[PDB]
């Protein structure tokens, strides 16, 4: 029932100290790690990874706790699902492949892992691409009526268990599809490959998977914010050359482009809007792929 | 079978242009309208209404669309569930009883109706009490990270239909009990009369009632905020003598000091904290009733 959307990619279960990371691996050349976000899995890269795999060893991983990666036991502080912890786990996973210095592109939650990784261990990264995020700190700092309605799920999923878990169980299929549709330029699922939607839907149908996503968001409200706040206050910038791509209808320039935001977080950032909703690699795969290839090569 | 929590009170089905308002009616003396909020019905006054009914003609109304009141069909602007519309409907309902000048105490959503009533139609009110609220404008204006996590439901229930409705429908009992419990001081259902809880749960079990509550919150995020915004930016103050009561562990006190906020909205406001969570009339019936008797007398 689950299509293989990365023909010619191998499938690796990468052991780490916190559990297995699942990854599709293809290509040859410099290693490039691609991290999806919510509510998706690695298959969201299915339209762009083949193009990346022309020039790179492309590692398309499920985030810890997402997709087919193992789900580490969480704790009161949601530690394993803090971006610091997920970055540490993915660094460990890349080390199991002998990749200690790699390029990194993350979308959504994966991009939050990615810039936290860049902040915590910039020596691991040759280049960083983040797709359609601002740092978690920025979202919370920007919090106002408009953002609270737009990213209500940041506060909804951060509610204490089991409130979101129980509500999500009310109609998980609807919810994951609603999230997918509502953040696209189209407003429907037509930008997505149906077989990828089935990947997302099946992952979301697992209550334990949904709980992990809530743990991720709870981290996003608490530890991840605090971690970012320390960096803002210390003036710590990302020293890795980075590319920030955003959907022109994701979250753009009401009073500051993402580029102006990322410049405060990174010393070397280039940016471009992509004609897309949130799901750049699926809504605008050619435009995301060429931007990524141009940047990483 | 639902309990009668208002022994001696009559029951009135009041016709209005926007549907019938259900109300319990007891007492004698000056008319006093009591409005409940979310996720409650008029029965949350059942501990304080009989005390009030010694001194006042107490009309304990279900909000439009709540309890046993009719549910006007909403529209794209959530118009019947805007506090302005509900206020107008309750003015009509009161006019049906011959009450064109009355005292008004509202809690939660009902308090939002109440202060909007006082802004739109102050000549209708002898005195106004609002329980555990600040104006909707103020909640939205103070919606930073901490407050967005505290009252996430303001943004979650305001999401476009049928997203909240679909999630709420899986286990409505859980959600209504979770909100009742989470906003009390004790954090459980022990403040509530079990028979009252059953009223609330039964109303919440109706998907149309749930939809109405979301419409209320949708109005709260849009039209209500806009109406409030116009008044605050115009410096329109409530001229009706006002009592602002709030729970020391309630919702209003976590955004800001309530009396300071209310003094910006009201030319003649007194305030007192009550040791209580959000549900002042059920958590602190004696203190609430005494505060209301003293103020309205």
């Amino acid at each position: 029932d689950l299509a293989d959307l990365f023909p010619g990619f191998g499938s690796e279960w990468i052991n780490t100290s916190s559990g297995r990371i699942f990854a599709r691996v293809g290509g040859d050349g410099p290693p490039l790690l691609l991290l999806h976000g919510f509510p998706q899995t690695h298959v969201m890269w299915h339209r762009v990874a083949p193009k990346l795999a022309e020039r790179f060893k492309v590692i398309v991983a499920d985030l810890p706790g997402y997709g087919w990666s193992d789900m580490p036991e969480s704790d009161e502080q949601h530690t394993p699902y803090t971006k610091r912890a997920m970055a540490k786990q993915l660094i460990e996973a890349m080390e199991q492949l002998g990749h200690v210095h790699f390029a990194l592109a993350g979308h959504d939650r994966g991009a939050r892992v990615s810039y936290r990784l860049a902040l915590d261990s910039p020596g691991r990264l040759s280049k960083l691409a983040v797709l359609d995020i601002l740092p978690t700190y920025e979202y919370w700092q920007r919090m106002n009526r408009a953002y609270a309605l737009k990213i209500y799920h940041w506060s909804f999923l951060a509610q204490p268990a089991p409130l979101p878990e129980n509500l999500l169980g009310g109609d998980p299929d609807f919810y994951v599809k609603a999230k997918l549709a509502s953040w696209t330029r189209a407003g429907d699922l037509s930008a997505f490959d149906p077989r990828a939607v089935e990947h997302y839907r099946i992952a979301f149908a697992d209550p334990m998977r949904r709980h992990v996503m809530c743990e991720d968001y709870r981290a996003g409200a608490y530890a991840d914010f605090e971690h970012d706040k320390i960096d803002v206050e210390a003036g710590n910038k990302i020293p890795v050359p980075m590319l920030a791509l955003w959907g022109a209808s994701g979250i753009a320039q009401s009073a500051a482009t993402p580029l102006d935001v990322w410049r405060k977080w990174a010393s070397d950032v280039q940016g471009a809007p992509i004609e897309s909703g949130h799901f750049l690699p699926e809504e605008a795969p050619d435009q995301t792929a060429e931007a990524l290839v141009r940047f990483f090569s």
